C-alpha cells in the first residue's frame, strides 16, 4: 500500500514497477508542491532572499507548509483521512494497511490545529512564519532568514492581537506548533525514504 493521503488512493498496483508507482503518485502531489512555491513568491520578503536560500528554505518546509494546508484531511471526530482524490478512509483500515505512529500524531496535530479555529488570514500569516522557520541546515544568509522571520512573526502578533484582543495565548500556541511541525517532518521523512514497491 501507499497510505500517503497525497496519493489518490492507498491501493498500489502490485504489476507496476517502482519507478511507474512514484510516477503516478507525483501527479498527484507535484501539484500541491507547486502551490507552495507559488505562495512563497507571494511572501514580499522572501524575493529578498538569496536564490539559493529560496530554493533551501522550500526544501525543508514545503512538508511542514502543506501539513498546515492539509490539516483539514484528517478528521478526529470520524476518525478517518481524506485523500487528494476525495476519497475518506478509515484510520483502522489505514493502520491495516501499515499506518501507525505517525499518522496517530497527525491526527492529534490536526486535531488541535483544527481546533484554534484560524480565519483564513490568520492560517496564511501562519502558514508564512512555518515556512520561513525550516531547517536552516543549508542556509547561507541566516540572519537574513531570521529577520524575515522575525518580520513575519511581529505581523503574526499584531493580527492575533487585533482578532483575539482577549486571548493573546492564541499566538504562543501557534509558535509552539512549529517543533512539533518539525517532528512530523523528520518522522516523516524516514517513512518516505523506507518505502518500497517490490
Ligand atoms: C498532510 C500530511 C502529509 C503530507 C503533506 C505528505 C506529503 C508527502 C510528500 C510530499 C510531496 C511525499 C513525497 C510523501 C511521501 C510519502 N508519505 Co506523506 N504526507 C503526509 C502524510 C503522510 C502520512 C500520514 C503517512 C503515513 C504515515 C504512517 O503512519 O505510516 C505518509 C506516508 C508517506 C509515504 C510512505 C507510504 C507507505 O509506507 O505506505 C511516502 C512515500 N504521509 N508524503
Amino acid at each position: 500500500h501507499l497510505v500517503c493521503p497525497m496519493s489518490k488512493s492507498p491501493y498500489v498496483d502490485p504489476h507496476k514497477s517502482g519507478h511507474e508507482i512514484w510516477e503516478e503518485f507525483s501527479m498527484s502531489f507535484t501539484p500541491a508542491v507547486k502551490e507552495v512555491v507559488e505562495f512563497a513568491k507571494r511572501i514580499p520578503g522572501f524575493r529578498d532572499l538569496s536564490q539559493h536560500d529560496q530554493v533551501n528554505l522550500l526544501k525543508a518546509g514545503t512538508f511542514e507548509v502543506l501539513m498546515v494546508r492539509f490539516a483539514s484531511l484528517f478528521d478526529a471526530k470520524e476518525r478517518t483521512v481524506t485523500f487528494l482524490s476525495g476519497k475518506k478512509y478509515s484510520v483502522d483500515d489505514l493502520h491495516s494497511m501499515g499506518a501507525g505512529d505517525l499518522l496517530n500524531s497527525m491526527f492529534e496535530f490536526s486535531e488541535k490545529l483544527n481546533a484554534l479555529q484560524l480565519s483564513d488570514e490568520e492560517m496564511s500569516l501562519f502558514t508564512a512564519v512555518v515556512l520561513v522557520s525550516a531547517d536552516r541546515s543549508g542556509i547561507e544568509n541566516v540572519n537574513s532568514v531570521e529577520a524575515l522571520q522575525e518580520t513575519l512573526i511581529r505581523a503574526l502578533r499584531t493580527l492575533i492581537m487585533k482578532n483575539h484582543p482577549n486571548e493573546a495565548s492564541i499566538f504562543t500556541k501557534l509558535l509552539l506548533k512549529l517543533p512539533d511541525l518539525r517532528s512530523l517532518n523528520n518522522m516523516h521523512s524516514e517513512e518516505l525514504l523506507a518505502f518500497k514497491v517490490h
